[PDB]
């Protein structure tokens, strides 16, 4: 059966019989007719809905945490994948791989109707980037989120607030290793690492970047991928954050992200070298400082540079202390938030120090990234 | 009539006759043929366009204010609802319910082709959440926006700048009670209430939150829904704003949002207890302070905490004044904007005070929320 | 051929034969049947996919710069235009018009399958707003982006970082004359002009706005389109930026946007009157100050007001210096970034001055706009 067909021009002045189907040969689509409307009602070609992703509640993430090691895709989720419509009319279990503490996972809706997680961010085991579509993901944290204000535990589990989907995600360039804070903005779960170029800013069990072990110099700002900044100036950390489409936190962002930590408590010991891992001779284990949202070492471990200025000022003269990128006049301090290991009861979700110029560097100052929450 | 049909695999190597229609039984969709392209041209299933919402001008809101109590949906608006395509090829009147001063309304496009407003945010009277689709809304304000710089009147009317649609809206968690300022960002029409958990941050005719009547403690930050913060510290107000996905305003945001108010004028009297209502013994009625954008009590009523730091500093020693969440060192002031009732000619769209630490509290300091503008 | 058809109600309880097609007369669409599913599988009408725009990589711009005067649309780009599906399965050359230094261009995907640039932002030469769809654009800069930290050249060329598409763009009200900085945020290529109302904030070869030649007063804030602000206060510049949905830069934004400029170098001479053009008696040509991202006169030409406060404070008394919009108490300085022509080695990507109150005005202080990066 071949249908009556013509060009778009020919259709413009054609009115088919009621419930007649013609073919627009310019478009290669069907045109439905009502016996009244000239040009009829052309139908959409599938390619035009490619990548469609529809949720029942667009103001929440597409997935529900159902247990420490389990999660589900929500009822009402419709997904375009490999030319097919794949949907879920009930909360449907996500098929899990073996989960390892401190690893990010990607969630795929597959063209066979399954939904599955995997550590591979291209395609899940047994599928291709064609048969499996990445719709979101999560972080499998080394410990629980804080239930109150005494930090969390060390039972590896899905951090519910790290659940993201393609329409409910960090505005950062990459969504991995972030958690949603009060539904308002995303925070890096872990402090900035030295190897942020290959690891991203937020990674479990890596060397923390500070004054003594400066982060790798940004390849977007003349770095080569091997060189590190010569110190831990605010300037350098802010630059690394920008590389990744993130910011250093505001005061309001810091207090929100760090809530849940054990207040007025510090790591103790002599150092905090590694993310998600006890400090050197620490009197408090790392988990003492997990926030409500799953931000690891949220306070009392390393100060973070903040994105705020004020407090004590530098000299009222042109001082060339910017790494050779100009001079500053009456430069106010750049905020430091959280406290560090040496700071006993001074540390906490609101610990703030405003007596260090942005050109300052030390072994107990690093950084944490934040970014905007995107709902699409 | 049953058409030739096969699986997706079978179609991959099949080329139908020109203007032949086959059925892909794996997809359950039509495949159009051109007698040349192997696999033909599969058509989109309706479920894949579910929630589609298309506007002629994506850089403006979907509705036009046509009068004090009337509004229209714009020509060129196409809406998916209950499986149907519903569209408007001309500016079409929105069917209104009875409107009450200081109430938010939701706009629904219904599957019978009508568009209507309602105070119910689930479904409008006579419809269900299935037959009626919420596409946006507005605030019916207690008075007009400022025509110049002398505030507004007390004639209840639609605030044109409070018009929002699902693709032109506050980034806040909930869009209600906000107004779009210079097309740049959204501002809470009303000052933060004590009962922001059940009312949202911006509600007409409610008790204002300040140092003496602190807001309810955020349920996202260990609050139970009954307890209030023990004082009106910047810390507490910033926290409440975050709860709702909002911020305290910047200096640039404040001057923009408050423009239109009567400058160098204060409420007078002894207090401002209630939003959108005269202050206690006020010498100026509330409407004296409506901004160009419809921000109520924009200036001269209560100071708002700002999201900016600087000015006079606290001691250069570790001071534990954060509500038990750490210590601050050389803590600069948190900005206060707008002036309050006692401040005569000092109040205005640029009134700014930088001599109060974020741990300060008083009966004339509250907060106003802002957030980013979202165009999708 | 007229098909069996009925209303949506009638379909709800109808199960057609496998691979039968019926017509829903309420919807005017086809319903496919499987001989099992009551109501069958209704297909999408084309109008519901109107404006669809699909890219292979949603995290990058839709176009590639292929040379100084050439560019391509990327493989995998699917575009809805004038009822047709138009797509590109390989990187496809964009048809160029004659290009002029310092001009913005719009990219259209046309219903004949072509993709072309044009200086007209409504429709390209030989097409209409119906037959041609605007999907993005770019800036054809007066010179190259900085390869290192010695600025750029004067060979007119496409600035690769100024490439934007409808789903990868500034959050600003208008996308023109902006460049994407480290993939993180957008910066105005040029300093704010006096005639920003008709030119936008960022335009080549126009009079720069400063203390002596204040910008036009914003029509969104009581301006008439002819009047200028009486001086170059921070207040006025911040206001102009808001008009356009932009901000003055943060410190972190400024250092990012200006990287690539010749550091510790100033324009010299006695003035910088015009964007993208040598200063008056300048010892360094304008191109000495082009950033890595193509920000023109990024440093050492005119200070920009920043969106940050701190440093030296005004008096601890209520000072009415806000242009008659209230009083300020202990007002900290508003940041100035970049240096200017007189400032020799003090200028650079990190040059910052914190000793000028927001009410200050001078011939060497202007502004540059930034905004958020939008990925949709
Ligand atoms: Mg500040």
């Amino acid at each position: 059966v071949q249908f009556r067909g013509g060009t778009t021009a020919q259709h413009a002045t054609f009115t088919g019989a009621a419930r007649e189907i013609t073919v627009d040969t310019d478009k290669n689509t069907v045109v439905v007719h009502d016996g009244a409307t000239a040009g009829g009602f052309p139908l959409a070609r599938h390619d035009l809905v490619k990548t469609a992703f529809i949720k029942a509640d667009k103001s929440a993430v597409a997935f529900t945490r159902t247990g420490n090691a389990t999660a589900s895709i929500k009822a009402g989720t419709i997904v375009e994948v490999n030319g097919k419509l794949v949907q879920f009319t009930a909360d449907t279990a996500i098929t899990m791989p073996a989960l390892t503490a401190g690893t990010d996972y990607a969630i795929y809706v597959c063209d066979d109707g399954t939904v599955r997680a995997d550590s591979n961010f291209s395609a899940p085991t047994g599928y291709t980037s064609t048969t499996a579509r990445k719709v979101g993901g999560f972080h499998y944290a080394p410990g629980s989120n804080a239930a109150a204000q005494a930090g969390g535990n060390t039972t590896a589990q899905i951090n519910e607030y790290s659940l993201w989907d393609i329409k409910f995600r960090p505005a950062a360039l990459d969504p991995r290793g972030m958690t949603l804070v009060a539904g308002a903005f995303w925070a890096d779960i872990y402090l900035l690492g030295v190897n942020h170029l290959t690891d991203g800013t937020s990674k479990y069990n890596v060397t923390i970047a500070d004054g003594s072990a400066s982060p790798k110099k940004s390849t977007k700002f003349g770095g080569d991928g091997s060189a590190a900044y010569s110190d831990g100036a605010w300037y350098n950390f802010a630059e690394v954050m920008t590389h990744h489409g993130k910011r250093l936190p505001n005061y309001n962002e810091f207090q929100a992200l760090a809530f849940g930590t054990t207040e007025a408590t510090s790591s103790g010991g002599t150092d905090v070298p590694t993310t998600g891992v006890n400090g050197t001779g620490a009197t408090s284990a790392w988990n003492i400082f997990t926030s409500k949202w799953g931000v690891v070492q949220a306070s009392g471990c390393l100060w973070t540079w903040g994105n705020e200025f004020g407090g004590v000022n530098g000299a009222s003269e042109y001082t060339a202390n910017t790494g050779g990128r100009g001079s500053v006049y009456a430069q106010p301090a750049a905020a430091l938030f959280g406290g560090s290991w040496f700071y006993t009861s001074y540390s906490g979700s609101r610990a703030a120090y405003w007596n260090a110029g942005p050109s300052n560097s030390s072994a107990n100052i690093g950084a944490r990234g934040v970014c905007d929450h995107l709902i699409l």
